DNA sequence: GCACGTCTATTATCCTCAGCGCAATCAGCTGTGACTACCT
């Protein structure tokens, strides 16, 4: 979040494209072979793009 | 910068199977009338 602003555009800072991070969901982790500790706080907050998302 | 045509999508709902008791079905017997042939 700290990344150096190489300018302003309108207002708006833009920022070099070399700063994109990925993540992955409980079910992307279990595919892995990996186990969410109970009780973690989610690290992101997306909109989801499941059925069951987009029917709610 | 805005509206239209086009490509694509991280778990839900609807037509068909499984033992007993009641009703449908047939076999056998009879009635009712006539038709018909052989013998006394």
């Amino acid at each position: 979040e700290t990344a150096a602003i190489l300018g302003y555009c309108r207002g708006e800072a833009v920022y070099s494209r070399d700063c994109v991070h990925t993540l992955h969901s409980r079910d992307t982790w279990l595919k892995k072979a990996r186990v969410v500790r109970l009780g973690e706080v989610p690290y992101k907050m997306v909109k989801g793009f499941s059925n069951r998302a987009r029917k709610a």
